[PDB]
RNA sequence: GUCAAGCCGAGGAGA
RNA sequence: UCUCCUCGGCUUGAC
């Protein structure tokens, strides 16, 4: 019951023998479809030419191998080929390279890919290499980049072209490459001013393919364009001259402290400017093993973030994230009490915090200077909501996690959203992590097939929402002053795949958003212009400087190789001394610490044991200094009570000359330290 | 079916 | 070089 249209013919024709090409068209075009019908005709043509027919797909996004099996591929070609479908959440109970040849049809994320070429390449597995497969397919292509992980396959196969190059003048044999295909929407362009330096960009990206032309359609062109549409644009502004109250009184609890610290910003607060400031300070205060300054500056660090998300979020949100952390900073030193002990500076700052923490609790509930971009969101929900009549299926996007589970809350609390009868649900990444709980994949799966349902008429998300998540219709879309690159504009704004789609921004009338906006709007006029410059390129010419770009990337990973081959070589077991961040309390040194499954630092020794603390939430504790200083998590591993932590909360202190530093991650860092011989610890 | 923790890589933004 | 955010993956464990 397959089916194909003529646009979708035309652009895919030169594929469908030979010719390893890219495709560019508009989103929710049924490039999906083009893939499927190319997969069926390719495998066709292999059998009925006796030959293997072996096919893959490739997606950035987990979600996307799910979609894409549930709905195109595995329906239509279920009867005729074997057809499966892997990500991180499959258990791979055979292993990949061994489906690779019994489904005959594999769907997977990419770095599985190539952590089966990569194991191969060590010896450690069979693995897998790309003769293996006859066609590999890829979505979303524009990703392959610098260092982009479809990228590393590609220069794998790039070399290998090299490889038959260079035999083809030296000896018959070769060895079998397979036809490659592309599948994008918005190549993209890497910020250039000049259209020419787009046009450059392009040509990388398909020779970061082996792409012999974009090859866009072009008669048919006007069909699609009269079958899909474009949302009506709309832009929302909302000025924040309110807040004077609340925020305010931040700017001033944050100048107070300034002046118990003696130091100037010279920074507007709630910026990142300012926050980078915040840190620098803080790392040198840490090096120096000063204090009243680091601390200072960690408190300040969390100010600034209660600043921006106050702009963003409300009073309440922003308050509640204060109240939180000093919450936990009394924990601990509580913990710490249980003798005696004082401090003068925690001391200012608590005593300064606490009761203004009381009137910051009596300002954060106010509905009048609560917010203006969080109003003008609502208005427009409840305008286009009210105006669809049950016709509404409604998305959003923001930068974080936090602000995601923050408004799906909010808006579900508030009684305006409920009377339209709008349910909001939040959608984030599989990893924990902005202090919000973490979703299961199969929550996630779950949540995507409730608003395909239709459930959920308004699904929050981030950016994992940009890609894929083919629905059928969605006359909804926004974007909570969020501008990152023009791709992730064009791609969420080509997502409501209704005939009246609406599309909307909202931004601060003082952030430069809109500049940005018109920013990408430019690149996406330009690149249009260099892609039409390239497809009339002369083949020779086009051939001639996509082979120098190959050899480019290649060579350029040879020096990134050997800047890389080892570049930091220290056999250096324990020449060092780890203390306290927070304060300068030595703590440990090289030698009492060994590793497991050669991935977690940890020490062992009661001497280390009583010294911390464990804070109460139950297996997995987490550890705090006598300081006040966290250190580490729990860790039971075969049985062992072994205590881990993180690099990033101590310091260094070498023997030599203590040029004292953080690394924030221990692979950083050059020295090694051994795997623990489990013969220590016995009776 | 549930949860936790940790490590690594990559991209984007900003500086 | 630093930071923030985001994504993917790999391990350990417990329930
Ligand atoms: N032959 C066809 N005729 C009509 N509609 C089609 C055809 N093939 C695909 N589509 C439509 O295209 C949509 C899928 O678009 P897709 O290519 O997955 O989006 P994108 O191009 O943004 O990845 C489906 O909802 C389907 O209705
Ligand atoms: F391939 Al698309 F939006 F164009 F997922
Ligand atoms: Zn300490």
């Amino acid at each position: 019951e397959l089916q194909l249209r003529p646009y979708q013919m035309e652009v895919a024709q030169p594929a469908l023998d030979g010719k390893n090409i890219i495709i560019c068209l508009p989103t929710g075009s049924g490039k999906t479809r083009v893939a499927v019908y190319i997969t069926k005709d390719h495998l066709d043509k292999k059998k009925q030419a006796s030959e293997s027919g072996k096919v893959i797909v490739l997606v950035n996004k987990v979600m996307l191998a799910e979609q894409l099996f549930r709905k195109e591929f595995n329906p239509y070609l279920k009867k005729w080929y074997r057809i499966i479908g892997l990500s991180g959440d499959t258990q791979l109970k055979i292993s990949f390279p061994e489906v690779v040849k019994s489904y005959d049809v594999i769907i997977s994320t990419a770095q599985i890919l190539e952590n089966s070429l990569l194991n191969l390449e060590s010896g450690d597995d069979d693995g897998v290499q790309l003769s293996d497969f006859s066609l590999i397919i890829i979505d979303e292509c524009h990703h392959t980049n610098k260092e982009a992980v479809y990228n590393n396959i590609m220069r794998r196969y790039l070399k290998q072209k090299l490889r038959n190059n260079d035999l083809k003048k030296q000896n018959k044999p070769a060895i079998p490459l397979p036809q490659i295909l592309g599948l994008t929407a918005s190549p993209g362009v890497g910020a250039a001013k000049k259209q020419s330096e787009a046009e450059k960009h392009i040509l990388n990206i398909c020779a970061n393919l082996d792409a012999f032309t974009i090859k866009t359609v072009k008669e048919n062109l006007g069909q699609l364009k009269h079958q899909i549409k474009e949302p009506c644009k709309k832009f929302v502004i909302a000025d924040d001259t309110r807040e004077n109250p609340f925020k305010e009184k931040l700017l001033e609890i944050m100048a107070s402290i300034q002046t118990y610290c003696q130091k100037s910003p010279m920074s507007d607060f709630g910026t990142q400017h300012y926050e980078q400031w915040a840190i620098q300070m803080e790392k040198k205060a840490a090096k120096d093993g000063n204090r009243k300054d680091r601390v200072c500056a960690e408190h300040l660090r969390k100010y600034n973030e209660a600043l921006q998300i106050n702009d963003t979020i409300r009073m309440i949100d922003a308050y509640s994230h204060l109240e939180t952390f000093y919450t936990d900073e009394k924990e601990k030193k509580f913990a710490v009490l249980n003798s005696l002990k004082l401090d003068e500076t925690d001391e200012f700052l608590m005593n300064l915090f606490f009761d203004n923490k009381k009137m910051l609790k009596k300002l954060a509930e106010n509905p009048k200077y609560e917010n203006e971009k969080l109003i003008k969101l609502r208005n427009t929900i409840l305008e286009q909501f009210t105006r669809s009549e049950e016709s509404s299926r409604g998305i959003i996007f923001t930068k974080t996690r936090q602000s995601t589970y923050a408004l799906s809350q909010w808006i579900m609390e508030n009684a305006k959203f409920a009377e339209v009868g709008v349910k909001a649900h939040h959608l984030i990444g599989a990893g924990h992590s902005s202090e919000v709980k973490p979703m299961t994949q199969t929550e996630q799966k779950e949540v995507i097939s409730k608003f395909r349902t239709g459930e959920i008429n308004l699904l929050i998300a981030t950016t994992v929402a940009e890609e894929g998540l083919d629905i059928k219709e969605c006359n909804i879309v926004i974007r909570y002053g969020l501008v990152t690159n023009e791709i992730a504009m064009v791609q969420a704004r080509g997502r409501a795949r209704a005939d009246e789609s609406t599309y909307v921004l909202v931004t601060s009338s003082g952030s430069g958003v809109t500049e940005r906006e018109i920013v990408n709007d430019f690149r996406e006029k330009m690149k249009y212009k260099a892609i039409n410059r390239v497809q009339n390129m002369k083949p020779e010419e086009y051939a001639h400087k996509i082979l120098e770009l190959q050899v480019q990337s290649i060579l350029e990973k040879k020096m990134k190789v050997k800047r890389s081959i080892a570049k930091q070589y220290n056999d250096n077991p324990s020449l060092i001394t780890l203390l306290c961040k927070n304060c300068s309390m030595l703590v440990c040194s090289g030698e009492n610490i060994h590793v497991i499954e050669k991935m977690h630092h940890v020490n062992m020794t009661p001497e280390f044991k009583g010294l911390y603390i464990v804070r109460e939430n139950q297996t997995n504790g987490e550890i705090i200094c006598k300081c006040g200083q966290a250190w580490g998590t729990m860790m039971v591993h075969k049985g062992l009570d072994l205590p881990c932590l993180k690099i990033r909360n101590f310091v260094v202190n070498f023997k030599n000359n203590s040029p004292k530093k953080q690394y924030k991650k221990w692979v950083e860092l050059p020295i090694r330290f051994p795997d623990l011989d489990y013969s220590e610890y016995c009776l």
